[PDB]
């Protein structure tokens, strides 16, 4: 029984701890948050055969912004531009092997944290907890 | 079912919304967080007959810090020094009427938030949620 604590305190403490833990792990990679999001998007959609325009449309950013971000990632050798297998007139942007390994590394930070939490509860309890959390969030929005 | 969201996201969003809401209300009072904590302590313990020493010992702060704090609050007429009913040699620090009203006002910010959340769940669900939250928090500590 933990009835002596407010929700505000519990949610603040939990959220603080998760952020601090994730941030300390992310600080070991020389990559910005926006670059991380870019690499993740490539991980999830590069099979589509992506142009810079596709990436801008997806990340909802302007062209020059996307150009800057791709330039830095390409310099770091985390992405590459390939010739397309079905249309040799075209090039696609995709991850390099090191880009793939990098995305899997920063995703595992988040997956490991989620699994630690999930393992504290039975499957039923986890489903009830997430449903109750979204109801609560909704009552604040 | 809300199984498509991570705990990190739900806890971050809920914690953000609560902080934002509380902060917006707190911004209407010309009082610092530390002053708020001082006023609350007086609200909770002024019956003991408090000196500045007692307040420092309780707030875990040094004497000069406490002195500065009390000066600002007394200037704002939120606290007063009384002659003690049992021992006329001594004076006690306590809230004024406007101090009491101010403490009740800021507490209500937090009480209202807690009650909105509590009202989303049954009594049993609230007890289970708080217990699960502390288990989760401990798995991070």
């Amino acid at each position: 029984q933990s009835n002596e604590f407010t929700y505000s305190y519990l949610f603040r403490m939990i959220s603080h701890e998760m952020k601090q833990k994730a941030d300390q792990k992310l600080e070991q990679f020389d990559i910005t948050n926006e670059q991380r999001h870019t690499l993740g998007y490539l991980y999830a959609h590069q099979q589509d055969g992506l142009t810079q325009n596709d990436i801008a449309k997806a990340l909802q950013r302007t062209g020059p912004t996307v150009s800057n971000l791709l330039r830095n990632l390409e310099r770091k050798k985390l992405i590459y531009r390939y010739v397309d297998a079905q249309d040799t007139r075209r090039k696609n942007i995709g991850l390099t092997t090191s880009g793939i390994k990098l995305v899997e590394a920063f995703t595992s930070i988040f997956d490991e944290m989620e699994q630690t939490l999930v393992s504290q509860l039975s499957e039923e309890e986890n489903e009830q907890m997430k449903a109750n959390l979204t109801k609560m969030l909704s009552s604040l929005q």
